[PDB]
RNA sequence: AUACUUACCUUAAGAUAUCAGAGGAAAGUCCUACUGAUCAAACAUGCGCUUCCAAUAGUAGAAGGACGUUAAGCA
């Protein structure tokens, strides 16, 4: 794949036109055939088109080990020291405190493979 | 702490209520747990003296602030 889209960069810019390149351009898929090869060189699974049920946020520092974070809900540390000074802060919300201590791991090494 | 060593200093004067009257050491000085009058201070003590001293029968209000926010207010 990295190979048919190096190639076909080349072939492409040696090829055409700024016509040709600027009709093939729509928006609602942001296909575009010079950047695009670019940006999913190496990414197989690339499509351009609540985030901490997500399984990216779960295991974000340490790959394979999922472990759900404790987190403050209402979080001010966006908020300017300006505009917090307008009115009183609210308590802090919270989410997933009991779960600091326990992490979960899909062990499958020993399950499908030394199991068997 | 003592002691020893050095280095730096070792000074503006004067006064303690006023005025008057009697006495003592002709002018003035000094003094009187002397005597009047005025003044000032302290301490007691009074004036039919003058001003001021906050809801609970209610969720307030008065005085003074903010080097507080709205706020890149409006012109």
């Amino acid at each position: 794949m990295n190979d048919i889209l190096t190639d076909y960069k080349t072939f492409y810019l040696t090829h055409s036109n700024i016509v040709t390149y600027e009709s093939s351009i729509i928006d609602s898929n942001t296909f575009d055939p010079i950047l695009y090869p670019e940006l999913k060189m190496s990414n197989p699974k690339y499509d351009p088109v609540d985030w901490h049920k997500k399984t990216e946020w779960k295991e974000a520092g340490h790959i394979g080990i999922t472990t759900e974070r404790p987190q403050i809900s209402n979080s001010i540390i966006e908020c300017n020291s300006g505009t917090l000074i307008q009115k009183p802060i609210s308590l802090p919300n919270f989410r997933n405190l009991e779960k600091i201590n326990q992490v979960k791991i899909n062990d499958l090494y020993t399950e499908e493979f030394l199991k068997e």
